């Protein structure tokens, strides 16, 4: 359709996508399970300006849908868009196997950083409005 978006109740619409702040703190690992039950994945980010709009909505560090978990430093969305933008905090990511989940840092900023996937994180979740 050519018509206005809406999202679905619990969800905020930034432009053509719709996002979930799940308060629960949990692994990275339920955090994106937990997205994908509700029909999507943890947020990928492609632009400050997106960057920006998930800033505003969370209240701390949050999880966000990147990992490089298989070959160190090779980073991927869990919701397969490219990784075409990027703001880690600085000297990151470290690219250590052992820590390969991408979040949101405590930083005003929400700069990335690269922590353990265990770590117990608040989340973000997008998928495309309707």
């Amino acid at each position: 359709h050519h018509h206005a978006l809406v999202c679905p109740a619990g969800w905020t619409l930034h432009g053509q996508r719709c996002f979930y702040s799940e308060a629960t703190a949990m692994t990275w690992d339920l955090a994106e399970a937990n997205c994908v039950n509700k029909g999507g994945h943890l947020a990928s980010i492609h632009s400050l300006e997106e960057q920006l709009y998930i800033k505003d909505i969370v209240a701390g560090i949050v999880w966000i849908g990147g990992s490089a978990c298989k070959v160190a430093g090779a980073w991927s969305w869990t919701d397969g868009t490219p990784v075409d933008y990027r703001t880690w905090c600085p000297t990151k990511p470290n690219d250590i196997l052992s820590d390969c989940c991408m979040q949101m840092t405590a930083a005003v900023d929400k700069c990335w950083d690269d922590l353990p996937c265990p770590a117990s994180h608040a989340s973000i979740c997008a998928k495309a409005a309707i």
